């Protein structure tokens, strides 16, 4: 997150902060997520495309720090990594980014509800927000484009969604940008998510309740000019993410 400010789970309770292990023992950070029910963390596809391999993941609810431990958190593994079959990266555009982690912890259970540890809502079917409307972004990414190390401490930011007209326009993305996604940025171009803040969570409040609106997946550099950043619109794949889900 370029801009914004420091934050703690407590208030993005439903964060989820995804990890890699690697051949030696050390663990890196790779992507957010968000927790949607007990069992289940919705993220990015491009976020583990490279590596599709379940056994190399940990994810982590209940965090605040990036390599501390926090009060009150719970350390999962990922029983199923459901990657979205027609993913694809073109210039700019990543379509489909949108992937599922089914989660369980050592004993075999799922997330346990706690003032840290809370699912967030899923939209309804094709009802987004009003653009122009305000809403939130949450991760452990760059604060600047210049930056090769993530802050220590979640943040978070405010940007403003933007009309799929505006984001169309010839200086922003053109025709890269499609009704699958949502673009959203700050009006004066001061704050914005970044690389590491992938998988993230975009939530808006959509009629009196947080709704998980989109998902952090692509923008031209980080807080430019005419570059908002680009999101995975949620609402445009609920029959996928049920049937993914069920059994
Ligand atoms: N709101 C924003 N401005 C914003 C929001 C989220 C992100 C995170 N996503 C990415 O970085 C994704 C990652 O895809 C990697 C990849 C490629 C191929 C296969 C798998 C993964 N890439 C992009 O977006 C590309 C265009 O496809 N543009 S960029 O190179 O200009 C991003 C960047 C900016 C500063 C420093 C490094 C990289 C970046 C910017």
């Amino acid at each position: 997150i370029i801009g914004g400010e420091f934050t703690t789970i407590e208030n993005q309770p439903w964060f989820a902060a995804i990890y890699r292990r690697h051949r030696g023992g050390s663990v890196t950070y790779v992507c957010g997520g968000s927790l949607i029910s007990p069992c289940w963390v919705i993220s990015a596809t491009h976020c583990f495309i490279d590596y599709p391999k379940k056994e190399d993941y940990i994810v982590y609810l209940g965090r605040s720090r990036l390599n501390s431990n926090t009060q009150g958190e719970m350390k999962f593994e990922v029983e199923n990594l459901i990657l979205h079959k027609d993913y694809s990266a073109d210039t700019l555009a990543h379509h489909n980014d949108i992937a599922l982690l089914k989660i369980r912890s050592k004993e075999g259970r799922c997330a346990q509800p706690s003032r840290t540890i809370q699912t967030i809502s899923l939209p309804s079917m094709y009802n987004d927000p009003q653009f122009g409307t305000s809403c939130e972004i949450t991760g452990f990414g760059k604060e600047n484009s210049t930056d090769y190390l993530y802050p220590e401490q979640l943040k978070m930011t405010v940007v403003k969604l933007i009309s799929h007209r505006e984001c169309q326009q010839p200086h922003y993305y053109g025709s890269e940008v499609t009704t699958k996604m949502l673009c959203a940025a700050d009006p004066q171009w001061k704050t914005d998510s970044c690389q590491g803040d992938s998988g993230g969570p975009l939530v808006c409040s959509l009629q009196g309740r947080m709704t998980l609106t989109g998902i952090v997946s692509w923008g031209r550099g980080c807080a430019l000019k005419d570059k908002p950043g680009v999101y995975t619109r949620v609402s445009h794949f609920l029959p996928w993410i049920r049937s993914h889900t069920k059994e």
